[PDB]
């Protein structure tokens, strides 16, 4: 297991524009296109991202390319964030994957309310952090995925993805 395999499991792979769990236009391995209700707006974002006129459909190679860019962007966003970087650098590699997973799903703003969870993770109070992480809109709206990520933080193993 690695972050790419983990997120590929959590996000799936679809080569035509679809709606994510929140109803937003998405493609590939969970690449958000837009929060606008306009399919044309989503198609424009797609063409801009791929560099050609796609009319809502991409290849597997293109999906994987976008996915690599998106994972890298999540990592670099963590490393540029004064709140997240110290916590990230305190973690082992398996738990760093759980961290990237959350940023990929919710972005830096989506994790802003997790200050207490972040402190517990930095303190390595894993069971306490797991309890706190579940007290969230995130867990309630995507509980199976959140449970996998939380188990990864709790145990430091890949057991939830095996
Ligand atoms: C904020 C959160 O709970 O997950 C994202 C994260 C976690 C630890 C370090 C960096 C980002
Ligand atoms: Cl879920």
């Amino acid at each position: 297991m690695n972050i790419f395999e983990m997120l590929r499991i959590d996000e799936g792979l679809r080569l035509k524009i679809y709606k994510d769990t929140e109803g937003y236009y998405t493609i590939g391995i969970g690449h958000l296109l837009t929060k606008s209700p306009s399919l044309n707006a989503a198609k424009s974002e797609l063409d801009k991202a791929i560099g050609r006129n796609c009319n809502g459909v991409i290849t597997k190679d293109e999906a994987e390319k976008l996915f690599n860019q998106d994972v890298d962007a999540a990592v670099r966003g963590i490393l540029r964030n004064a709140k997240l970087k110290p916590v990230y650098d305190s973690l082992d590699a398996v738990r760093r994957c759980a961290a990237i997973n959350m940023v990929f799903q919710m972005g830096e703003t989506g994790v802003a309310g997790f200050t207490n969870s972040l402190r517990m993770l930095q303190q390595k109070r894993w069971d306490e952090a797991a309890v706190n992480l579940a007290k969230s809109r995130w867990y309630n709206q995507t509980p199976n995925r959140a449970k996998r990520v939380i188990t990864t933080f709790r145990t430091g193993t890949w057991d939830a993805y095996k």
